């Protein structure tokens, strides 16, 4: 039966661990997939952990160079929530170096985009069936969230973004019913910068909180309903959620122009005027991470916070991160379920290695007792192969 | 329930990416089948990738000699599209040297040949057991498909091959029902030579295109219905489908003898007096692939045509073709989806190792916005063991 | 549909082998994860075995230092019975340095508990998905049964322990339905030390036997009703069950303080006034291992026996012991038959080695034929990378 | 539902070859347990492959000295046919280092057989749970079949034996129901030895071959009904059966004395007054296979024969074989068919190994046509661990 994804959020006071796989420590020995942007998805049935595969494995001479972030041989695959993504237990999905997935409660939807750079194709299947496709129209590296679509009443929706990464590049949100696009509506967003959204359901309507990589340290948000009416803005946070950006001061509605070139991919949840951001510890390398609640943060700027929760030290490598939902239809409740994920990258260009990877942790939303602490990748680099 | 097969095939424009294993890459480290002869193959439910195996792994001494065709040693197995051929994820099927497999709606049939090159026999299994038997009639390599066969109406058709492969040969079509032959026709094909036939059905018909390993570099052809009532022909196409071959002239409607011995296993569709050929970029050798859209290459003989569609790179080892089909009750679509596999071959006799084997890509037949590009194996040889 | 629980212990003469993995022999090559304190339960249809990892693989520079015993790597993650505990064949459960598990006979549940020495949390899953919280109420290692929670009528329940190892601790029984705690009451034991409890059900009513890790030599237990009306005691006999211990002389129904501080976890079954205990055969180290029925032992405090039987020899490792259960709905008989495992550690601290693991052997109590034997571990220390 | 086993055997003139599954050459390099005495059963859905493993994988230091027959560490384990025994894709059953197991029609039966040599007792499971158990009546190596049970109407039957291996030993039939022994029968059989018994169902019947290790070349039979009235003998051909043997002179319906000491695991197919006699080519040692048909050969004494098929070639190594068959309710026939397999021995005490192991080929009766060929082990030895 189809999610209905009418329901609110449910009220969140802390994050309790939900999933580890210790990849790149068990990749060390065992036959584990080097991979990159991993992300969760969940079914009526189960969660599973989607990930880009650079068709090598860990501590293997093909390993070299996977600091390159699109090639032939990337491709989109699946393995259940916590565990290693190996040959021997990973479904495949789709040929991608970008991807975007999710289930409307019937079957699964994947997005794979394979290509050159100047016309790049995105691939739709549906219960692992071709039902769409989709050509760059700016013939600069079309792109999606690498993190899970969001579906609302038998419909599931993506955001794709085509252009520069240091410009003014074009935003598109999709409707897509049983794998074919239904609908599709550019964006209006001068001076404005969308890539790589976590996009969730919340009361019959999507709320994505994505990347600005041309000038803003803040995120940029975009809301919009089934109808594919949108509404468009920044986080007006004082707490920056981006990764780098500047110390904590007074935030911006509008994109915040200091330290504002580059970013990484993050999420945040909206309470009312009240924002849970999710963001690196370090405020100028992919290093650490935590859970802030800031009661006025998505529509006031000033830089107070009553939460923060501890997720990965300071000194230990994250990376991206991401949301994911679970509905009331596969957890009994009568809201939904926030949740999120983190990337923890290991290698170039940070670690003297001929390779690059990340493990995963998650965690899901919680309104009882919590705690902060350091869940570290806990790979000792290099290796063999080094 | 039986697959109907009554339908036509759907309208095709260009093709979308469909899966990658990576096999190669992978089996540098990872336990990977030394394999050839790959083939996709579907059920109602899920799709499935066929493979020869050696009955060895990539980089140990077993893959010795792999260059050769045919052993007591050579297994046919299958495991899911995308996957890597592994010991810990594959199916068994049969022993072969040769094969075929397809799916009538309700089990799987497969054709195992193994034996003497003097005395094979086909053993055919439907769900797994022992249903039927061929031996080989003419006491020479008796030889089948490599790619999967037809199914109209709850039988199953195949075709096979035995005598030279320089000279004139038996050609054999047969019909199969629930796992036993049910009828038998031996073509009258004089001059002709039919071998590795890639078959798919098609408004109650089934159409294969073959090799002609003889003389001939164009594509012969065969057509027949449930009743086994065949028509013979080639591809007339100036654009000439095997490997090797001459440049493209004016095309002939029998076997051209110009680079004629030898060859390679192909596959056409054919759409009225028009034909999709699938090719090798190379004409002297198995690299490069390429779809070629002749809307008059199938009855015609002129060297031109509308479409064409890169595949694998002109400097990239590409290797075997084959069709598959999807159909209406898998896809849901009211028409037959027709879609095509690459084997891409690396090792002897082209490189410098002890053995050899090949990875697998594969594409779908859609109507709408695709792209050119080249999706090569992308290991490194040689390897450790060489 | 729900475990009744309602009915006796089946009657038991001696210990037939139910099951045996190999870990750390068939990880000196394979791709075996470092583990400790497994434990196996049962749902109406499979047995499974549970374990910690310690994040890494055997034979692998990662388990560097897996004596210790809580880390943020360390998950929770189980496989089917007697198969080693593999990164392709096991299901992650949750991330924990300290667990629980049982099937009420609808779904699992599994308590996890990680988090810093101070501020641990257990998270509670039903079927997967997080259902409620528990956190250090002493903020000193909030630590769990390491065996399977019982289960009555549609609620399960554990015993947690909070407070110091060597001193008077404090210790808690929780009611669990659907993954929520709906009851709790703190044990009223001044001078009783309860850790490590394996509990199981019986006539409505669940029985647990502890380890008393301050001064008892003897081990601790305690009954309770659904409504969580309990019992607290020691076992009487004379023949001593935990590790170290004294010598067999007369036993205490108070903790045996002689030899009473450390110990290990372990397991006994209550028949009336007689139980069924398993220990070491060693008094001052982990090995060997004994079944041992005294039909006093739960009351009387002589040190006699009527049978003993051998589980593994007195020169070869042991480890951790528990017992598991299997219900009626399960086996067909009309009694809740009494079942145990054992934990063979290896390598640290005892063997000259950087890591430490264990691997499992199981037996199931029945009233036929039986016979005495070591079932030892096997593997030959050190290892390659040692 | 229940297995009638009422029909007959199918009309078999030739063996198509079922499965092959490389283990050796495989376990080269991939992660394959250290094996022997496999053998194939088959439920209503599936044919499985049992197999004692040593609990050591192939070319790891473990698997030193496995030429010993029985130790603590073998247990009995399946994975699907033609698959490699490897930790990854296989199913523990028990543990032993004698066993025997078929499907009554509803659920698996295995027997496994460990302890002692002076005690050794035999643990039966029904769908995985402990059913009964059979302690050594003779303190003697308590051993089984090696090969699958028998079952007729809900019943399934065994033989066993207990005693010396070059002398008069005891000899039982049982029959079990739902894992539990209903009946057993002593064998009335001075001057006989029975082990390692081949048996399959023909007409409500048993009827089992097997190896007399005591003193008889040819091989001895045991038939019996449900109520285990049984009829002993000896196989009359002048085609002796088992190895070591004499060459082929006029047969004996008592135990043929000449060459008659040690022995090999064999079967035979009884038809009428004639056998289909499976045996190795060599008479002095496991070399070769060859199915042979002597259509007088199980009353009548002469060395005559009509139908001689090849399976292994002469100089390449075999070992033991047994029969299994495939019910009506598996393959939709109206008849028993008849199939068996061959392992395929390598390593101790022939080669110059650490280690002994075995792989399995197997066929299955048809009445079509067929080939004689040699399906050899494949492996090239030794390995990188000797
Ligand atoms: C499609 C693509 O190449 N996306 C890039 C991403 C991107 O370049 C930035 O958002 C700027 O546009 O950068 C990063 C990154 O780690 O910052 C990795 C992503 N790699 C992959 N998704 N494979
Ligand atoms: C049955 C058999 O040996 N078929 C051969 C095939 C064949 O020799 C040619 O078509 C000429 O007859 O050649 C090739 C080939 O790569 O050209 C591989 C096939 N190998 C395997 N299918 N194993
Ligand atoms: C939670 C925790 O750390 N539990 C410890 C346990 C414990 O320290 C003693 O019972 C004393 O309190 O000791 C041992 C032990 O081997 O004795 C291992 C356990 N390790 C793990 N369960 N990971
Ligand atoms: C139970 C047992 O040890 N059975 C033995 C078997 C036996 O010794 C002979 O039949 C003589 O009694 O010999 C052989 C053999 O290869 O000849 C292997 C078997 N090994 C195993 N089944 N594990
Ligand atoms: C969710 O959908 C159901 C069924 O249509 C309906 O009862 C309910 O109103 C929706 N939920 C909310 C919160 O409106
Ligand atoms: C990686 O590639 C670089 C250049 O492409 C080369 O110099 C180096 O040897 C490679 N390393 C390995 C381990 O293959
Ligand atoms: C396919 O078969 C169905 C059922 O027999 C029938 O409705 C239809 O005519 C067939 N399709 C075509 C295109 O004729
Ligand atoms: C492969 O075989 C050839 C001859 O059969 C031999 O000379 C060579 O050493 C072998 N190579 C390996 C790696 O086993
Ligand atoms: C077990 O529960 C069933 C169903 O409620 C009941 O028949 C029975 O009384 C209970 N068993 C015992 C031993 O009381
Ligand atoms: C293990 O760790 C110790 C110190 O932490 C170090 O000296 C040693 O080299 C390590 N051993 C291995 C095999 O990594
Ligand atoms: C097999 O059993 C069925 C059902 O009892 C019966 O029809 C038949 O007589 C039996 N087969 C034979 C060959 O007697
Ligand atoms: C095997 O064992 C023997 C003696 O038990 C020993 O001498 C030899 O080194 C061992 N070999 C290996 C490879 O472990
Ligand atoms: C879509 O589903 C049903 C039927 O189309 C409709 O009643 C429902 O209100 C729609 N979903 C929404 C508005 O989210
Ligand atoms: C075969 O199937 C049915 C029943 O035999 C028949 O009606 C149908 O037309 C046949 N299939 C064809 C002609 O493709
Ligand atoms: C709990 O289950 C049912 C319904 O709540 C009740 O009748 C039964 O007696 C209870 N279980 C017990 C007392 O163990
Ligand atoms: C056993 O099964 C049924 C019912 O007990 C009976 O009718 C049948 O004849 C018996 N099976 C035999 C005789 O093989
Ligand atoms: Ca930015
Ligand atoms: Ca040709
Ligand atoms: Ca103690
Ligand atoms: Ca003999």
């Amino acid at each position: 039966v189809k999610l209905a994804g009418n329901s609110s959020l449910c009220p969140v006071s802390g994050w309790a661990i939900y999933s580890k796989d210790n990849s790149i420590r068990i990749g060390s020995k065992g036959d584990v997939f080097v991979i990159r942007e991993p992300f969760i998805s969940c079914s009526p049935l189960e969660c599973r952990t989607f990930f880009l595969t650079q068709g090598a494995l860990l501590n293997d001479k093909h390993s070299n160079g996977t600091i390159k972030d699109r090639s032939p041989y990337r491709t989109l695959m699946s393995c259940p929530i916590g565990e290693v993504p190996s040959p021997y237990n990973s479904r495949f999905e789709s040929v991608a170096w970008s991807a975007s997935a999710c289930h409307d409660g019937i079957n699964w939807l994947t997005i794979g985009i394979s290509g050159p750079d100047n016309g790049a194709v995105a691939v739709l299947k549906y219960n692992g069936i071709i039902t769409d496709t989709i050509k760059s129209w700016r013939n600069n590296r079309l792109r999606t969230q690498e993190s899970e679509c969001a579906c609302v009443n038998g419909s599931c929706f993506t955001v794709m973004t085509d252009g520069p990464s240091d410009g003014q590049a074009s935003y598109k949100i999709f409707r897509i019913e049983k794998g074919k696009i239904v609908k599709s509506v550019e964006m209006n967003a001068p001076n404005y910068h969308y890539e790589e959204c976590s996009c969730y359901p919340d009361s019959s309507e999507i709320t994505c909180v994505c990347r600005d990589n041309w000038h803003g340290s803040n995120r940029p948000w975009v809301s919009f309903n089934q109808n594919l009416e949108y509404q468009i803005g920044y986080i007006c946070s004082g707490i920056f959620g981006d990764n780098p950006r500047p110390n904590d001061k007074t935030g911006s509605c509008g994109p915040v122009s200091s330290n504002g070139a580059n970013g990484v991919k993050g999420f945040s949840f909206k309470y009312g005027n009240g924002v849970w951001i999710g963001r690196t510890k370090s405020i100028s390398s992919r290093n650490g991470f935590e859970m802030i609640w800031d009661p006025n943060g998505w529509t006031g700027t000033d830089n107070d916070f009553s939460i923060k929760q501890d997720i990965v030290g300071i000194n230990e490598w994250s990376g991206y991160s991401g949301s994911f939902v679970q509905h009331p239809e596969l957890t009994g409740l009568d809201c939904i379920r926030p949740c999120f994920w983190v990337e923890l990258i290991r290698g170039r260009p940070k670690e003297n290695t001929i390779w690059t990877s990340g493990s995963s942790i998650s965690f899901c939303g919680v309104n009882s007792d919590t705690v902060g602490w350091s869940w570290p990748d806990g790979a000792e680099l290099p290796f063999t192969i080094d």
